[PDB]
């Protein structure tokens, strides 16, 4: 019993961290076979962030100006291209501890795992979501950037994030690992803002079953709604709306608990219009948005890797 | 920017998971050097679970009895002893994923990260604190006990949980990595229920801290308090009492930011007599008490291991 924000075990990941270095720029790379991947804001200059073109950066450097450190063992640059905004490294050994792995895009209300990293070497492990603005609310210092996030299916780790910057607000933007940025962000120096943040409907509901199932019923109520009465308060609440998908993806968690989705998004829009009254579910005073209908079956079912 | 609850990465400790199976029951174990520890009730079915007799089981059992696996390779059991809770399999060929390790026992208040298990194979990692009545407010499902939680010191991993039970409010208890219970219970299905929890208060003004390093600022207001006076305030409201060698602990803190810890008390009173405002802290609507002083100070600083 219990539920708690859960990350991935991290090891199959720390295995592919190394450090890398560009002039006086050090940040983290992933090491899967003979290609590190990484950041390409490493190769820029110091006042080279302003007005940055990427493509002219890389002609200027030679494979010399990059220095890859697996531990304390250097791996030789035999290469050196751009995907997007990542920097794609040919080194000349393939990692003993490449695991099998994807590059996986995800999409907004989807979690995943962090490894933060320093110099290539691992601070800790935290559970992220995507958020509705393509943002993700992280624990980042200076230092952090080429810091993955990652999902474990069995035995293969998705990689779907790697880390960029901070905007101004204190939420963090990135990308994939084939360089696409998630969401309207850029790798330029200038003005750059999320739009309305919106609260991920389907996994609060989600999340409210997690609480039936481990014993929190106070919130359950007998009366019922429609998709579209529930949704119209919603959007004034900036929450996402409600649609059939989401709808049948709590299936599994409504067939385990017999309880109606529709009659969940009920006791759901009591808490919208009236609050909790001083009382909390699983330990929380809010609704909580940042856990997937999977991540509860996947908590409440013992998924291991 | 950002703080989340972040656990340690967890490669060094899935390195020695391994699955030990004694009759029809299988559990995690950890494997250390030529040496698994497990839970002893591996010895028992739910028969003896009444009044169970762990010495004549134990011998009772033979070494061919204990099947120990470590992920495919079998691992040939070559001896067995019982300290307290704990059953140390030796097995014929040590780890060579051992890493530097210690047994240490935490004090209440202290937190750890659990690598949570099932048949030898980690399913996730969550931070978890060491309640005041020495219980803890984990994820556990059947076939979880063996499970362990840590602490990363430098290169060392301080062991200091091995999960046994889970009490039927739902919480949970287990040992240290020599056997001894946290808490008054006991490896046995008899009557057993904690003593009231109290909030951590040295961890509340820590979690403070790092609210006000990360700009969350709105809570601050120009009092101080005495020592006295607010413990007076803190037990009305179910508060450890604050001792000196807290507010030393938060010194630190009370460093980077500026703010005497005196001040920062009279914060929280002001919180505790009148409430959050309706307002958020670090994403929460309720006073955290999970965070020690060192794990807001690692996360800030962004301490790598
Ligand atoms: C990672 C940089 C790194 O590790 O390599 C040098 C040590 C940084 C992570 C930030 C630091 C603090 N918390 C984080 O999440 N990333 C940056 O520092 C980023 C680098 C950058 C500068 C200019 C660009 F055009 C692209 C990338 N700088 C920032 O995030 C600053 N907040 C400035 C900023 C840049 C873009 C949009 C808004 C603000
Ligand atoms: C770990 C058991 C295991 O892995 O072995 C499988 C063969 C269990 C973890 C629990 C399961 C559900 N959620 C959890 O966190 N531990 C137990 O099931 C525990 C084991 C036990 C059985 C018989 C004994 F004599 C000692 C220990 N049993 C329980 O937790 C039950 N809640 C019963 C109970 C025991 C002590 C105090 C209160 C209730």
């Amino acid at each position: 019993s219990g539920f708690r924000k859960m990350a991935f075990p991290s090891g199959k990941v720390e295995g592919c961290m190394v450090q890398v270095t560009c002039g006086t720029t050090t940040l983290n790379g992933l090491w899967l076979d003979d290609v590190v991947y990484c950041p390409r804001h490493v190769i820029c200059t110091s006042e080279d962030m302003l007005n940055p073109n990427y493509e002219d950066l890389l002609i200027r450097k030679s494979n010399h100006n990059f220095l890859v450190q697996a531990g304390n063992v250097q791996l030789r640059v035999i290469g050196h291209s751009m995907q997007n905004c990542v920097l794609k490294l040919k080194v000349d050994t393939a990692n003993p501890k490449t695991p099998k792995y994807k590059f996986v895009r995800i999409q907004p209300g989807q979690t995943f795992s962090v490894l933060a990293c320093y110099n290539g070497s691992p601070s800790g492990v935290y559970q992220c979501a995507m958020r509705p603005n393509f943002t993700i609310k992280g624990s980042f210092l200076n230092g952090s950037c080429g810091s993955v996030g990652f999902n474990i299916d069995y035995d293969c780790v998705s990689f779907c994030y790697m880390h960029h910057m901070e905007l101004p607000t204190g939420v963090h933007a990135g990308t994939d690992l084939e360089g696409n940025f998630y969401g309207p962000f850029v790798d330029r120096q200038t003005a750059q803002a999320a739009g309305t943040d919106t609260t991920i409907t389907v996994n609060v509901l989600a999340w409210l079953y997690a609480a039936v199932i481990n014993g929190d019923r106070w919130f359950l109520n007998r009366f019922t709604t429609t998709l579209n009465d529930f949704n119209l308060v919603a959007m004034k609440y900036n929450y996402e709306p409600l649609t059939q998908d989401h709808v049948d993806i709590l299936g599994p968690l409504s067939a385990q608990t017999g309880i109606a989705v529709l009659d969940m998004c009920a006791s759901l829009k009591e808490l919208l219009q009236n609050g909790m009254n001083g009382r909390t579910i699983l330990g929380s005073a809010l609704l909580e948005d940042e856990f997937t209908p999977f991540d509860v079956v996947r908590q409440c079912s013992g998924v291991t890797f």
